[PDB]
């Protein structure tokens, strides 16, 4: 289907926001990603855009006025005056108050929405916002280190020109906030692959399939610890192909959370960067307008490797395994290579389990009109 035009959204301020001592979410990982892919020369092959800061107007296309007003007001120095509101909107633990929090949301959101607009106008085939993918935020509530749901806002922008949008989520966590926003519509189908059982956020059962006009338009593939490239690859392509055949979306949003990689600090999957990136490759083959977004990812050297490689995949541009010098080179020791090895952790997802869950999801997809 040809090489695709790629537009890529980055603001160099993003890496300066800080969740606080001990918090595993490190926005600095976006700056590492950017610097690595610049040093591989990938700027030669794509348009690089600085996103606008999304306004309250943009954000309240989904989020409540009250919740957005609170995000705009709350600061480390006025927290004690906002104790009640902090509890109502679930801010102050997983989702702390930090300096510049609202500007941070504006930058994340701006990239996703700017990308969607660029796709709507047919000025690009693919838009990339690695600072996006905040799949847990809800209408009036922060969750899971997410405050504003850039994905939901980007999909609402796509729905202006697209009757049917497909969302795919390869983050190790269930994309509960996106699924919830679109649970009762058939105009967005949500497909999430995730660890399920005794794991954040606790949602995404096989049996959660949508409601009302959205019944059968939510798809959940629950997995156990230790899934590897071969097991994941054998279910992802057939599920996504069946979804494409039955749902026939005209645009796609792919959340590429890198916490499904081997060695992630919060994750317990065993995927390599090649295994993860094979998902990008599969989605690309359908030749649809594609918004690719970040997500979780807590071993930051591997997040940088993952999203650098996935940018190269979007560009159909082969890059060497030997890392080029970069500003964060020491983080990539002791090997200084792009690709990673899986661990020897046991895969708890048996072949039989994977095939059985796949067959249950195929039965649900036969129920589309
Ligand atoms: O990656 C994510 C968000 C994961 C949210 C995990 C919340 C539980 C947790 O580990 N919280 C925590 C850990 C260390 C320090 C402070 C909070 N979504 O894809
Ligand atoms: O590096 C970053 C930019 C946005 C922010 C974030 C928070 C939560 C999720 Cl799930 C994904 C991304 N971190
Ligand atoms: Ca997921
Ligand atoms: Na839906
Ligand atoms: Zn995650």
């Amino acid at each position: 289907g040809g090489k695709k035009k790629v537009c890529y959204y980055y603001d160099g301020d993003i890496g300066n926001y800080y969740y606080g001592q001990g918090h595993p979410m490190k926005p600095h990982r976006i700056r590492m990603t950017h610097n690595l892919l610049l040093n591989y020369g990938l700027y030669r092959k794509m348009e690089i855009y600085r996103p606008h800061k999304a306004t309250a107007e943009e954000m309240t296309k989904y989020h409540s006025d009250e919740y957005i007003k609170f995000l705009r007001s709350i600061r480390p120095d006025n927290m004690s005056e906002y104790s009640k509101q902090m509890q109502r909107f679930n801010v102050g633990e997983d989702c702390p108050v930090f300096d510049g929090l609202f500007e941070f949301c504006q930058l994340s959101t701006g990239g996703s929405v700017a990308g969607a607009v660029k796709l709507n106008r047919q000025q690009t085939d693919m838009a990339v916002n690695w600072a996006g993918g905040l799949h847990h935020a809800k209408k009036s509530e922060a969750s899971g280190f997410c405050y504003v749901n850039d994905i939901v806002l980007a999909i609402l922008e796509l729905l202006k020109y697209h009757q049917r949008v497909l969302y795919i989520d390869i983050d190790i966590h269930h994309g509960d906030g996106v699924e919830e926003a679109f649970y009762t519509t058939d105009r967005v189908m949500t497909v999430s692959f995730h660890k399920y059982g005794e794991y954040f956020p606790g949602t995404g059962d096989l049996r959660d399939i949508g409601a009302g006009k959205g019944k059968y338009y939510a798809v959940n593939f629950p997995m156990r610890d230790g899934i590897d490239d071969e097991s994941y690859g054998q279910i992802f392509k057939p599920i996504i192909s069946k979804v494409m055949e039955m749902y026939q979306p005209s645009a796609v949003v792919l959340q590429c959370g890198a916490d499904s990689l081997s060695g992630d600090r919060l994750g317990c999957f065993n995927l390599t960067v090649k295994g993860h990136a094979k998902c990008v490759e599969v989605v690309k083959t359908f030749n649809l307008p594609l918004l690719m977004l970040g997500g979780g990812g807590y071993t930051i050297r591997n997040v940088a490797r993952c999203w650098t490689y996935e940018t190269a995949v979007a560009l159909d541009c082969e890059i060497p395994n030997e890392l080029p010098y970069n500003d964060y080179f020491e983080y990539f020791g002791p090997d200084f290579k792009l690709h990673i090895s899986p661990s020897n952790m046991t895969n708890q997802n048996t072949p039989e389990y994977m095939e059985k869950i796949k067959q249950r999801l195929f039965e649900n997809l036969r129920m589309l009109p």
